[PDB]
């Protein structure tokens, strides 16, 4: 496994100008002083969309530099356009990335056909564990389990970070794929449910608040220990809800800075959140001691 | 709890004018010796719809009084409805059944402040405990998370057959219900995900054919032993995913004929499978030694 | 054709303990004398799901023997029990109505080659023309165009009352059954564009307080002054979708009640409006000049 | 209006190595002469998303300067960053577009607030007609009536150019923002119910290979005409959902060339039809007269 338990999917903090590189420092210590398993980097948490080619490189790499073999990083470098994606996978393989999350395209989109030659010419390009990202909810395309099935086979290939919040899809995978294809829950809600039909984890946006309780959680549940995994699950699930109330990420932003952690503004087209929603969430943080 | 672990959403055997009686007491015999849980009557599986009053009557206590108090009977009794869905339900009651597999209204449908008034005439009508059953696949509606935290305060309502099929939901349902409100998984292909989330259970059509397996699978998950239930689960999902290839009842009562159980004909607007998925059904069923 | 224009899916007047025959027939004369093209009697909006067998034969006797030929008169007599589809299609027919108004089966379902099936088995037993309802949003089950196309052959079907709310849809079923179906619309804000691809009428919620407008807006629409009927569409849409803020037929009840119509409660699992809603359904009936 | 009826969104004729400007001058001469009101240079159809900025702008300006003011030239600018919408906005504008095309954002999607700041944004910036595009389907995003309503009041923005095909949403575009907002149906099979509801015209795939029907059918409905323009989209409608069989622009890429327009390869994602999928399309084109 790339890793196993929590990866958190790490907001980028943005000053007025560029890139926070201080608070990104101090949120890595924070995450691995908080037994956090493994960082991803510039995924659609970390905005990775309204950042330049430049910011998002010299922040993955400053967040494999600052991490520095403690524990695994992984970057987001797929993108809708294949030479993109090529490119910059090549690019954090030859600066030291662990892993590649790679989202199917979104947008333009493509078939069942295009998806396997889409995700075998970004492989190919490469010698990195590669993570394949299916999030229809964002993308307007479904990466099937049997489109699955077949990459699997592919040498970078082991993993899906499973979005689609179909646990009938994820089900099939894991029957269809076996040992060949490692699950990641995309859904903080779902951790629970995903671990249980044979999950390794969760790259996750909760943990941007609580890394304790998610790696927690996944520990705890990996080791049989699935009731005591199942409470921490219960307990989070209206503030994770509520971290979901709008367009990720600008709930969790939002909390990071009512928690005190000063981590900037969001870019456009990402804003504050509407005042009934930001009511909802600061009860949520309240009742969760989180402010 | 009404019953723990497998509760089998029985067919019923037609013969070309009526019900198979006889065949009937052959599968509760079965189930029972099979250690099938709990016998739900007359639900959808059971092709209710098709059936005349006297027929779900005959059928209903003839389950009941073959039963004879050796494991809980639950009848389907709701309609879409509301003075239909007490008549009935307190004719169950009053024969003897032990609980009442109660679905919301269908078709004409209603708003969420119609399902707290259309649960509550049919509970205050009867003094037996109440299985509310969701499946907004069939029924066009979708009782929430909160309407179900409104009713699980009624005296009788102490359960959800939940076929949303939508996971997040389900862990939204034992969030906010807690000890309140039993979850049955309401789908074979999910029972892992639900128990995993704190569910007591499945209503079953997948123990129509191997109620060993769905008991198993059940108690397994139950009492900590996770890998071995989840095990079951992945071997069975591509025979379960067949069973729901076309409308249910249509794949499992062709199932039960090929497997020699001479069960009868499907009544319309149910009718015989067509050749292709016939042919995906039998695969499974000799890959899973059922034929 | 059965009829062209504007067929007005009447509600049915419920006293405290019956139906109200007397503001049927008052109900009835208004719409003949506001050109009101045909009545259809007992369907959804005429809640005929929580009338009784002998409530809805009285009411659809009583609307065929009181129109007494003056417009053609259509009954809803589907269900989604096969056998009493056919039992209720026959009495209808035995008594003088000039079409059958038949929606596919709903809940229990069944596959495409059922729907063709069911409808044959329907249509076999009468001589009465026959308009398939389609409405997959209720049903949870959607008739496709190539199964349309198959039935349009049958003698007896020769129209769909079509509800998905799909205009891709609607105009497949065009281009497929051509001259051999008509296509009435089945939701009021899709007047225009469904008359605008060949449908030849709609089968009306709002007519029930604006029988004149639905009326005018079809025969204008057909007889080639197409902007003239695009306004009374633009001018209504605010008050037509405020009659669907809540399951139909809650706020056009409420409505007729609010102009002083004096048409009594609906049945459960239907129920009074909430509150917000309410206020949005009277502030539009009081800016189309209703109340 | 920017213009009236058939604005061909033009495929990207690609060599192996760039773009193939020597097809594209054909192309565009041949649309003038074959009556295409407005060419949609960089649309989804023309695959943007594969070609680099040098090349988008290269493309852009070639169409802009062969077309030389004989007819409107919109072309594609948005994307999901809001600073490179803007730049690539101005940048269009200051060589002469007559028309902005701008998608919502897609994948890191935002709120309806966001929406409201991200086009105001662009349009700011400018000072060049601005079409709005909806596409949920691509974007997992719905822009809706109420955001519409507040964008139409801005100086520069003066349609939408609707993909949701979602036909009641079109009727509450138009019924809300009234004369402030041109509306384009965004799909091909929807040109009649869109232009009856108020639309002025079509951002065409079908305009691709077929300009004569795309422009006569909007001419004819426009101007009363609309049992003639019904036909030519009822005789089309089997063609047209043909070419929607795989991802847009593979069908429509690999139709054109087997009329022997040697348009050559789709870019990855896309990719070459599969087999089946190949064979209807030919049928199709047969049948149109066009293989
Ligand atoms: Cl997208
Ligand atoms: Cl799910
Ligand atoms: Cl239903
Ligand atoms: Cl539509
Ligand atoms: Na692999
Ligand atoms: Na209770
Ligand atoms: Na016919
Ligand atoms: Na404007």
């Amino acid at each position: 496994s790339i890793f196993k338990g929590s990866g958190v999917a790490i907001i980028t903090p943005f000053t007025n100008t560029g890139v926070d590189f201080d608070k990104l420092s101090e949120l890595i210590e924070w995450h691995i002083k908080s037994k956090t398993d493994a960082i991803i980097v510039c995924g659609t948490t970390g905005e990775a969309t309204t950042m330049t080619e430049t910011e998002r490189k010299e922040t993955i790499k400053f967040v494999i530099d600052k991490v520095n073999k403690r524990i695994p990083v992984i970057a987001g470098t797929g993108s809708n356009n294949t030479a993109a994606s090529i490119a910059m996978s090549k690019w954090a393989e030859s600066i030291g990335v662990d892993g590649l999350l790679v989202i199917t395209p979104y947008y333009n989109k493509t078939t069942q056909k295009g998806l396997v030659k889409h995700f075998k010419a970004v492989s190919d390009a490469v010698s990195t564990p590669i993570i394949i990202y299916n999030v229809p909810g964002r993308t307007g395309l479904n990466i099937t389990p049997g489109t699955l099935k077949e990459l699997c086979e592919d040498k970078n290939i082991v993993a899906v970070k499973e979005a689609s919040g179909n646990i009938s899809q994820i089900a099939q995978i894991k029957a269809l794929c076996g040992d060949k294809l490692d699950i990641y829950s995309g859904n903080d809600d779902q951790i629970i449910p995903i671990l249980a039909l044979g999950g390794i984890g969760v790259i996750s946006v909760l943990a941007n608040v609580i890394p304790e309780d998610v790696h927690n959680m996944c520990e705890l549940y990996l080791n049989g220990k699935v009731n005591e995994a199942l409470k921490i699950q219960l307990d989070s699930l209206a503030l994770t809800n509520a971290l979901f109330i709008e367009t990720n990420p600008i709930p969790v932003k939002t909390a990071m800075n009512l928690m005190n952690m000063k981590v900037g503004d969001l870019r456009l087209p990402l804003c504050e959140m509407n005042e009934n929603n930001l009511e909802i969430l600061k009860k949520e943080l309240k009742a969760y001691n989180l402010m």
